[PDB]
């Protein structure tokens, strides 16, 4: 069949910031996660910790997991809400948006990939009209988030992984596409972009920009 798939990365790909942040930022500034000063200081800090080497991406991603399980996922939601008003929607550019449209427009099947988990990025990929979600899940019980990761992070090879769970899921598979693209701006991302037909380095950082002039890979500099 002549089906195409095209998969969306969301931070830095799609806005022009990394949501995942943003929602620890909001939340300190806001401050529904103890003491502005100390909350920022502690996000800051687990950032510089996991970019010095000191931590593993589980326990980055489990750290902002932590952030969900302090409160009532009816506040989160509520919160959420305004995440998306102040911060969120208006980083949304017309080219972000025409990019994932130009690909609905074609029949494609569309999937936003990302390891920001899915209660923060569920209403982003909404608001990109792409109905499929593939993110780093958080797991819940017992009507409130654990703290903990429910299966494969949506995280370098668990992208892999977890794309191909999801078309396995719906009855497909990567070869039943007549191409498949991905976006992505980082180099973390290099294990999807070398498993679908047609990688796409987007606002790429110079690791990937070096990568994809390398290898003839498009680049697209959106924002």
């Amino acid at each position: 069949t002549t089906r195409r798939l095209a998969l969306f990365d969301l931070d830095h790909t799609l806005l022009p910031l990394d949501s995942d942040y943003q929602w620890a930022d909001f939340l300190a500034r806001t401050g529904r996660a103890g003491d502005p000063a100390e909350a920022r200081r502690r996000n800051d800090d687990l950032m510089e910790r996991y970019n010095r080497g000191e931590l593993t991406a589980e326990q980055a991603a489990e750290f902002m997991l932590g952030l969900l399980a302090a409160h009532s996922p009816v506040e989160l939601a509520a919160w959420h809400e305004e995440f998306m008003r102040d911060v969120i929607r208006p980083s949304l550019t017309v080219q972000a948006v025409d990019v994932v449209r130009g690909h609905l427009a074609a029949g494609d099947l569309c999937a936003l990939v990302t390891a920001t988990n899915s209660f923060v990025t569920a209403p982003i990929a909404r608001a990109f009209g792409v109905q499929h979600l593939i993110a780093t899940d958080p797991e819940y019980r017992d009507g409130r988030y654990t703290g903990r990761i429910e299966g494969t992070p949506s995280f370098r090879e668990g992208k892999v992984v977890r794309v191909n769970q999801w078309l396995a899921g719906m009855g497909l598979a990567l070869g039943d596409f007549a191409e498949s693209y991905f976006y992505s701006d980082s180099v973390n991302d290099v294990p999807l972009l070398e498993a679908v037909t047609r990688p796409i380095a987007a606002n790429p950082s110079p690791g990937l920009r070096e990568i994809a002039q390398a290898r003839g890979w498009q680049v697209i500099d959106l924002f």
